[PDB]
């Protein structure tokens, strides 16, 4: 049995910080999902790359659960996910049901939005931590990678393979984590 | 007056050697295209990302020259850019009027297909080195980014980010370059 992913897609979705992830855990053998957030249609990301969501958020969420719900970075896309009340349902029962949330760079914006995994540990992108910590409901991390249990966050496009194979290993282990990062060529 | 860059979209390409040097380019205030071998149509990537092109490559020509041609990686779309006819079209105008090619991972086997810059250190993914080899018509190196001066290689996803930065400054200079790379949280 492998493991599943869901990654929602929404307009202005920073595309490095979708396209690497989808691709790392690909390479690890998880189903991935590519979900639209406003429907089947293809997604205009920050930097004007277009992509072809596999399905719409709505048809994707009758088909989970998923072993992960990957939230992607951008601003825009980050308060498209922030705005959205199905991606609110998504987050609550995955958080309900002990599952993994990943989210980088101001994805992770997203779950303060929606109230997810208030008291961990998480890092942003340098420039959303003041979004993030608004309140205090977290406690802000300079880690590349933070995992706090079941909340796993990550800063930027420079630190996306550090936070895909931190997924991997989180769903399939360290030595699958270890056999996709070689190929990749990492420093 | 900026710069433009063409990216050769091709069935099988790597999705990642597409995305990050297009959206790092974009940072950088490169006009870039991302032009479709095949046409106007969505391009299935590597692992299954799909993408939609500016345009088609027939067209984007027509609106050259440009200050780089850039060929993404993943064997299958280097396999297909190597096929191609209008490809080398392209490439070989791009040498007689001493623009930078730039190409990733496979990608440079498409320079070998057709017969660009020998003579040129380059490098490649390690496991495209023996088919980029193949007659001693290059120097290889195994530096994460190469340029021998208008043709400039580099090996992988995880070389991706320094590709991207090295054609930034080729362009547009060392200064800009450091000012894109900043906010990407590059290790």
């Amino acid at each position: 049995a492998s493991k599943r992913a869901l990654v929602i897609l929404a307009k202005g979705a920073e595309e490095m910080l979708t396209v690497i992830p989808v691709d790392v855990m690909r390479r690890a053998g998880i189903k991935v999902t590519v979900a639209g957030l406003a429907g089947k249609d293809p997604v205009q990301c920050s930097r004007d790359v277009v992509i072809c969501p596999d399905a719409s958020l709505e048809d994707a969420k009758k088909e989970g659960p998923y072993d992960v719900v990957v939230l992607p970075g951008g601003n825009l896309g980050a308060q498209n996910l922030s705005e959205s009340a199905a991606v609110k349902e998504i987050l609550k029962e995955q958080e309900n049901r002990k599952g993994l949330i990943a989210a980088i760079c101001a994805g992770p914006t997203a779950l303060l939005a929606h109230e997810i995994g208030f008291g961990s540990k998480v890092t942003t992108h340098p420039l959303a931590k003041d979004k993030m910590m608004n309140g205090g409901h977290y406690t802000y991390s300079e880690n590349r990678v933070e995992k706090d249990g079941l909340i796993l966050t990550s800063r930027g496009p420079g630190t996306s393979f550090e936070f895909a194979l931190a997924i991997v290993e989180a769903l399939n282990g360290k030595e699958v984590a270890a056999q996709v990062k070689a190929p990749l060529v990492l420093k």
